[PDB]
């Protein structure tokens, strides 16, 4: 059930440890953890290659939506790395492409999607996004 | 999307940490949201299937547009409504409401299987659910 | 265990699903989750325009927490809140929640907040503002 | 005065997410507690075989406190040290600090208690000898 996508699809990966509170009562990481994964995943990735500056920076990204579809069950305390690629860029916009791996394995657990919109950090109007996050996202496409 | 598109609606009070550095509710904390919101009419409407656990629903599928921010302290309501009802799956459509409001800050949707609690094998939808999702179509 | 009536200040917090951890009760650290929002609730609505506007922020620097009876999703609780010591620039709070029934607490706990300049986390006395709201909840 | 490396016997990585952050921008004091939660519960399922999907003995918390030293934010890297204090005949008192990458001063310390018990009725049980063991050897007499 539902293709899953290999780690040869992705350009970047990042570990992220699992936590007890991952799990829910059924005993698997929650569904809306995926997110997190997601979030951290990518702006761990800006912050290191994008140059992007969360507590003072002029210039911050917001998701404006987001999906995923979860193939295989994920839990605390299993080791977990994102595989991380940027689908469409646009002026001030950018759709990432992620999924969750199992470490050292091919096919996806869960992948998904999600956007930012680059915004003035101090009125959240949509700005282009500066050269340097520019070149960073590129770096992740294709 | 407006509040008149859903059938039943929960209200839910933010917490301090629902906020991230950016001072909104943090993206991830929508599906929480969601979650709750459908979870907690399972749980209160469902059956005993539902209630006592032999029949568990798991999301396979979800996802969320944002369209206006909230923040800790305000109160929201989120609008549920059931949109395909399958043999052993459903799929919600939900959209999150500041209180008084007609047009959502967020809308999304997700898809439970329904399945036997040890096996995670999937089930056909026990009749008491099965009345309690349709309600919501 | 404390009671309602040692404490001078309540807010009723819902659960939500996720509260629950592996083994069907809420996690021990949604607890300090509630003692949080509950003081920062209080703060928001009574604690002066120097905290509504952000120029002073509290900061935690120690909490504590005793777990008696557990508590699950969907289940409502009650936080009761008072102020113990209340200091120069500091105060500690006092909390214990409460299920509809049981007399005593399932839990109780504390926590100490710094007052601080916001953009540069120093100490800053407590604005009157403020003090006046945490005395209030002073037995 | 803030504790020392040298104080804890064993240690453990915690990555740290985006979500951490709170809106002063560092990790939220309510986070060190799923740390903590994490730290613990990673030794006993990985030295002391607990069986958290099917285990019929489980640990839960019965107190817990924490001092905050110094702050830590995402996207930094963070480290729990781990000994246990007191090991009675169905609880067990562990002391936690955290650590920066490479500093010796932890940021934060405290401490939980967890009591065994069956995990259908929550009865307290003797401690487990394959858990009891996992537990002393995490208490030194330096």
């Amino acid at each position: 059930t539902a293709p899953r996508p290999l780690r040869e699809q992705y350009l970047h990966f990042q570990p992220i440890s699992t936590r007890w509170h991952d799990n829910d009562i059924y005993g698997h990481v929650n569904n809306v953890t995926y997110y997190a994964f997601f979030d951290t995943a990518v702006n761990t990735y800006l912050i290191e290659r994008g140059g992007l500056d969360i507590q003072g920076g002029e210039v911050i990204g917001l998701v404006v939506s987001s999906s995923c579809d979860y193939f295989a069950p994920v839990a605390f305390p299993q080791r977990i790395e994102m595989g991380l690629r940027v689908a469409r860029l646009g002026n001030s916009s950018v759709q990432y492409e992620l999924a969750l791996f199992l470490e050292g394995q091919r096919e996806a657990c869960a992948a998904g999607r999600f956007v930012h919109v680059f915004v003035e950090r101090r009125s959240s109007r949509p700005v282009a996004i500066p050269q340097e996050l520019r070149d960073a996202l590129a770096a992740l496409q294709s």
